[PDB]
């Protein structure tokens, strides 16, 4: 077996899915989850106005409306939390998905006086955060207000961690990565459109001739979503492209394990 | 068929004794070991508050990246340590105590509550009161954003305190204090924890110490009892199932998030 092959099992992509079944797949595992865990009683999710969060939000919110009609508990809700960086931040992307979720609550925490209050703290002791570290610790603070509100509603976080997401592990660790459960893993980028699009989402949702342009994601990675995707569904890319989806692989290795212990040997 | 007491045992590999000069080496290798297969990371950063987890996690780190820099030559391999303070009139003799010990070549002090009351702040601006509790929880993730801004701007790696006897009970915050990147304690229980810290010359102020713990009062259980559970003895009914409870209701924090390919909850 090869490389890919290997990654291509580990995060159990198929090259082709039924996104109308992938749909009742995601719902009811989440749904099991919760029948199991008669203590939890609601779902949290972080609502950015990206396609992963937004996805991710309508099918708790799907989960948690046949919950509450299977069982007439009423208890089981998802909330949604807009978590904006400042007071000026445009929230119209956020609302749009929000519009689409149609969520039982709907909250906005700032996480902008945290945040800064936690820079002032360290500069505090000499040290000066960067531009990007700065953006892990937005990620990590997003973090602490959806597992504080969870703590409360008697909640399991919601995350929005994926295949295309996992072979690059483009994500903060204990920030976007550090979540109870994920409906999302084992879709690739485009199969994620595929079930906002069987979902009826907007268009506007997922998307935004000649070549299609670039998202920041793209820029930061060195590789287009589309090689990613058609590397995870098996097929072959380019050399390059193929080095450098498997770069980011090994890079993050320590993302997709727990705490590294002494009976570790993924990383020798 | 197999116990669940020898599941547990085998998953976290306590061991019925130990050698502590052996098992100092052993998390010293261990540590020494990762920094030399990732030659990207150069610090060692964690969060020092007094007790005896973070004072034995800490030295162990420190001599470690002594004998990196004796083996190397590389004067940039430094271990940072960390007071997280909630507030003022936190006590700082205890915590000050392990860095007399643990004699760091990075010493830093970070108050946390204001980043915290600005969370509590901004979370009740939106109608989420915040119990004492989940305040708690709340400075252990404040804590770990602390850690992980230091080491991603030192390229370094977060140690963990998690060892066997917590691990049981799941006796810490998902994704806060249990948050961490290397584990140098893991297989330890309670007591070896104490052995190690013996070996290494810590002063009997650190570790020695009827009065009640708060840690046993929360957890109904005793840590002699969580650490002979470890080490393959028997006890009393009472304690098995208090300790077997903890285990099963901490599953969800022993694994990755779930996925719909796991099956241990089911
Ligand atoms: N140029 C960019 O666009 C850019 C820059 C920085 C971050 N990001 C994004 O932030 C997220 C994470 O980026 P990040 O990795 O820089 O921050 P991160 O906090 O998620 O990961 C780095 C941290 O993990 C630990 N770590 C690093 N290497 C380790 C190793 N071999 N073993 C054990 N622990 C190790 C360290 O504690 C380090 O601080 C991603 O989504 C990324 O796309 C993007
Ligand atoms: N009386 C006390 O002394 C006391 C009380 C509470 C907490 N604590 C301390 O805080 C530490 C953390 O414990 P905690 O549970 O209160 O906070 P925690 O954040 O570690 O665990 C609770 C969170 O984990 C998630 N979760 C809970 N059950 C889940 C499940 N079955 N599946 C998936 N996700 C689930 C939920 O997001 C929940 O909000 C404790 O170990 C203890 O050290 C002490």
């Amino acid at each position: 077996t090869t490389l890919q092959e290997k990654i291509i099992q580990e995060l159990g992509v198929l090259p082709t899915i039924d996104p109308k079944e992938e749909v009742r797949k995601s719902i009811d595992f989440l749904k099991a989850y919760l029948t199991k865990h008669p203590f939890l009683k609601t779902f949290v999710l972080g609502i950015s106005g990206g396609q992963d969060s937004t996805l991710a939000g309508r099918l708790a919110q799907l989960a948690m409306t046949e919950m509450r009609e299977e069982t007439g508990d009423m208890s089981y809700q998802f909330i949604a939390i807009r978590l904006p960086y400042g007071e000026q931040a445009d929230e119209a992307d956020a609302q749009a998905a929000l519009a689409f979720i149609q969520p039982d609550v709907s909250l906005r925490v700032d996480i902008k006086p945290a945040v800064d209050a936690m820079v002032g703290s360290l500069e505090n002791a000499g040290v000066q955060i960067s531009d990007f570290n700065k953006g892990n610790m937005k990620a990590r603070q997003r973090m602490i207000t959806q597992y504080a509100v969870a703590g409360e509603n008697a909640g399991a976080v919601i995350g929005t961690d994926h295949a295309a997401e996992n072979v690059t592990a483009f994500f903060t660790k204990y920030g976007d990565g550090g979540a109870d459960i994920l409906p999302l893993f084992r879709l690739n980028k485009r199969q994620g459109k595929a079930l906002l699009k069987e979902l009826g989402a907007p268009e506007a949702l997922y998307l935004k001739e000649d070549d299609k342009p670039l998202v920041a994601d793209e820029v930061a990675l060195g590789v287009t979503y589309d090689a990613i995707d058609d590397y995870l569904e098996g097929k072959k890319v380019s050399e390059t492209d193929q080095q450098t989806i498997e770069n980011w692989y090994k890079k993050g290795q320590h993302k997709r394990h727990l705490p590294i212990t002494i009976f570790d040997d993924f990383w020798k």
